[PDB]
């Protein structure tokens, strides 16, 4: 497990447009047979009805498909593919694409360096989203997810993706046929179930949290569980879990870093900096050493933010997850000067109540 | 308990308009002293932000307290205000004024005739919402709103509407720290939850569902309980429970009569013509003998629609209960030849699960 | 120009589901060659940023492309893919699939039957949406599409439908950048100039409107000029106009036939039955000789319905067009049984103001 | 012309919620006869149907009107009330109360301290809004308001709030009865070239910008165009201007001051922090000498946010200005520590395009 990961940022026009990977590609900046992992930000709702997401990934399948002369849905299966929806506010839609080659010979740079792990569950039923099984599951992909990377320790541990599915009518009444109630009735609740449990599985496989406190009724009510790792991102698009460890190894000679902060609350853009710093970048001209920055966002649940009231879990014409991004997108575009950076709504379970983890890239 | 009642539908232009109902006062028409309930229909969203329903009702109120010179408080103690928010589609703004004069002498003339008696329960705790207690303090009202009607039977009772609370982060942060688990924890959800458990008290005081099977676990679960004659409104503007019992009462004189049906989903335009002609109503110039139309409508929960697929769920733009008013508002409209008609969304264990009961006030 | 059409209404699970066609192309049904024209609702918000209209077609074309072994883009030539996203409501999402052979011998059925032609114009300038090239460009395409069909008059033509674009920040730019001002700086409002131009393009060519009258300014300001025939739907999709036109040919040997009418407004339910009915459909038994309604439906633009004030066109949460097609879906729904039908919002002369032309296609 | 000016920023549980207003006069900080003028940012969606800001008014209104024994509607003439509506992210919602008595004696005390001046226009028709009228009506109100003030020269004013008027289907459908074209037919439009001709208005009485260059034609077009201090809100509530003119006098004894900057874009926080930093405050806990922070954000028109795309002005479900508040109040919070502070959205001709004015209120 000696990798050289290479990670690039690709601007998007639309959901549909494979022309920045087309480009690095045509250029030899990237070998299609590499690409391991793609996480993309799309301008959906990021909600329930984000076919965006959905989109974006048939469409790079297609792409990667024709170079490796592979069916798009099997790519789907070589690739992971974490499209997250939701591009409010400043947010720029974008692709980080992840490649994968082995170790560029020895050459062991001086220290630990960028690597990257990808594992998949089985198929979740109706019923076993926001539950048990669906943590349980997630925290074994976790760990194969971190021996596929090559990653030592929990401590040489930076980020943790993953994607989940939610709740349709059609799933809750499969669940009912079979005498089981779904964890909620309503499709955007079940997207913070589905995230949470994740999350939760997460805390599991890192032993951020004990495995005796991870009961079902806890997921979702149970704001002090969490892991400080976790970013989980919920989608129509799939029935089972894709997840994508990041972290540092020895055995890795990527030209890259990463490392991890949490926000303590949705406009932390204090943290962010902080940890920025912690990699020596000390202006705003070093700031084109980072690569992108990965964050979870979330509206407090308590219905406050610094003593002050949020309308953002009230509002019934736009989602909770909605405000979140826009306000966490432009706190962090603030900090690293524009908004083409990952960030995810619906931290439950991730990092602080209100707040949520982030990671950042960037070169060695 | 013997009444003359008088029922007037009223445009609005905007939420605070008062102008119609000024202008029943100067002609005449109406004393504001005999008003006991106005059931409106405000232009906001219908949903947990709508603040539309409070001001009307505030300005109505303020209106009545100049005419009364009581303060716009106690006018709220004195009358029924139950305002049911959210007019998509062609649904357009108004509110029904229902005045209660001892009945007449000189007529009345023979039959039953419109009777409306009104309740109130006390403040609920935000724990209680979706609850047990709910369902029992609601049936209790329904009775005592029964007798303050006039109504001999349940087979006299038409329409049983009650307005009732919701949660907001705050309300759930109370609930937390007392250490109680309020029903759900999302906002929105909350609204179906407190409608559903008061539906449930006016089936449990219509004997539509024994007492035995009304357990809190069965709230939103069990589709086969429900009243075909309640319709319930949740609304951020209010604690406790509005109750509106509609019928016929011997003892009424009122030149109005109220018919009842159960629409089996959404689009079911059919029954609504069949219950208005059971009232001699066959062409669209005997039409304007409706008064108006009261109706429940809802997305139906097993995500389809006679065989087809509906997005109505699955839609984290657009609310359910939205979507729901706009069908069945037009489904009416294309009936009675307009969309000033009380439309109210979200029909959990009122009628059939994905419809709705429905009832019709038309001049003797 | 002798042809046999075959049409067939499936269903989606979601945007990018092609299941429904591959089962057709499967069992024999259809031949992917034959296919000329699909006519989509998909699940989007049917407004500027709706990317289910593009993945829906990617998907087809992808489908197709396999099958004819092309590359996508050239099925995307071969082939008319208008989809018209929002399906709000009992609206249920599907395509409507056109395919085409040469009329099957002679065989000369005894009247006129379903004929069928496509054509498409040049990508429009920015500066060019909403504008005189649109209507003229549009009116010739309407022509060629009129001569593909082999539809000899105007009378034998019964629907013309029209995919167009709109405006964004940066196509905005690039009108300004050349001195030129947009038809409008609103990307929504984009939609309706677009779906205007156009609609006033097919008048052109339909001799229903004098070619004296159609200056720009009049575009979205004369609600008096329209077609009876025009059902126009922009999409940020493409940059230009694809037509097919729909209609009756003697030379057509296809199991199908054509009528059209216009609805006098949203709700009028009245004049579907009408037009079904001079077709011999005499019952809801006989309903399932329809292959499906195609319908324009609209806030009507006075801001009132049959005399009562709507707020479709005030809803700052839900755009018009959103509502519009909610009303309309549930109003034919109520007719034919179900929402699987084709509504289209925004009817801007299209039919009369308020109100919008549909079609029927029903088995001879 | 010697005034003492009190400001108090106070929270809002709702748009009806005046307590906060009630405890201040109980308590004797401040007395209702004073009181000037209110500034409230409220729940609403702060576009085309959001009565919040009608509701917060009426209830202000009441709540003084009974102290002063006046009617609302006398109050309304007195105090100008300014809502803007819209409190997303971490925005939240309150109100800023302004109290204008005497010129202390026992004080001053030496330069200048802020001052504050109101003015009101006619009542515009329709047809006027986004026009040569509401431009020199407003430029008119703009002097007065100064006078009132006694703010000596443009060089004490430091920010010029205008409340404006929109247009809606009725007043669209009466400017069109007297064959007059309103400046658009899209209600959502409408606040933008209202605000943008009252925008210039300001201009042209700061002489920001030459009275030649000030055609309706410019207004939405002319980038170029703008003032630095303008802060306009448009609403559904008023059909005239009001506006509330704020500076420094060497008449005033306030123990406060304004300062004003602008943003060059949405996240432009640095200014932000510059210009506090310009009245010595350099720590978070000096920061409580901030009474409020008054700000307009808007999506930048070009489509792009420092060099990379954004989504704000192709969201059909969520309006731009919705976006552009909660970016900015992000901004902004993520520097004063919370999101207590008005920020409005639509920032046409005022500051930079993109960006927009700001000023901040402190204890001298
Ligand atoms: N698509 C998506 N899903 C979630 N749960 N969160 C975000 N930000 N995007
Ligand atoms: N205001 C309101 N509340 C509910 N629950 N339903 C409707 N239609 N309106
Ligand atoms: N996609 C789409 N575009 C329009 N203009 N109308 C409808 N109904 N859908
Ligand atoms: N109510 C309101 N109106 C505008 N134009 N802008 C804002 N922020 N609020
Ligand atoms: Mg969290
Ligand atoms: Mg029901
Ligand atoms: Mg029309
Ligand atoms: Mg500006």
């Amino acid at each position: 497990h000696m990798y050289h990961i290479d990670v690039f940022r690709i601007p998007c026009h639309s959901p549909g447009d494979t022309s920045g990977l087309e480009d690095l590609i045509e250029t030899g900046r990237v070998a299609p047979a590499d690409i391991v992992a793609v996480m993309g930000k799309t301008e959906g709702n990021g909600c329930v009805n984000d076919y965006t997401r959905e989109y974006a990934t048939a469409m790079l399948a297609a792409c990667l498909g024709r170079h490796l002369q592979l069916p798009p849905h099997e790519v789907e299966k070589r690739v992971a593919f974490v499209m997250s929806g939701g591009t409010e506010g400043v947010l720029s839609p974008h692709h980080t694409v992840f490649a994968r080659r082995p170790a560029i010979d020895a050459h062991r740079p001086a220290g630990k360096r960028l690597t990257l792990g990808i594992a998949f569950t089985r198929d979740f039923l109706p019923e076993e989203i926001g539950r048990h099984a669906q943590i349980t599951e997630t925290a074994g992909a976790v760990k194969r997810a971190m021996r596929d990377a090559g990653i030592a320790s929990i401590d040489d541990l930076h980020f943790v993706q993953v994607k989940c599915p939610l709740l349709t009518p059609a799933k809750i009444a499969s669940a009912r046929s079979r005498g089981c109630a779904p964890v909620t009735t309503d499709t955007y609740e079940s997207m913070g179930y589905s995230r949470g449990a994740s999350a939760l599985g997460i805390a599991l496989a890192t032993e951020e949290v004990p495995s005796s406190m991870l009961v079902d009724e806890s997921v979702l009510n149970d704001w002090s569980l969490s892991s400080s790792l976790a970013s989980a991102s919920a989608g129509i698009e799939l029935e089972h879990n894709v997840v994508i460890a990041i972290g540092m190894s020895e055995q890795a000679t990527s030209e890259l870093v990463i490392a991890h902060g949490v926000m303590s609350d949705a406009i932390d853009a204090a943290s962010v900096r902080r940890t920025i710093e912690s990699l020596g970048i000390r202006s705003d001209d070093e700031m084109d050493r980072i690569v992108n920055v990965f964050a979870k966002a979330e509206a407090s649940p308590d219905g406050v933010v610094r003593g002050m009231r949020h309308t953002m879990l009230s509002d019934s014409d736009i989602n909770s997850t909605r405000h979140a991004r826009a306000v966490t997108g432009a706190a962090i575009a603030s900090v690293v000067g524009h908004g083409m950076v990952y960030v995810s709504g619906g931290a439950e379970h991730q990092g602080p109540a209100g707040g949520g983890p982030f990671a950042v890239i960037a070169r060695a």
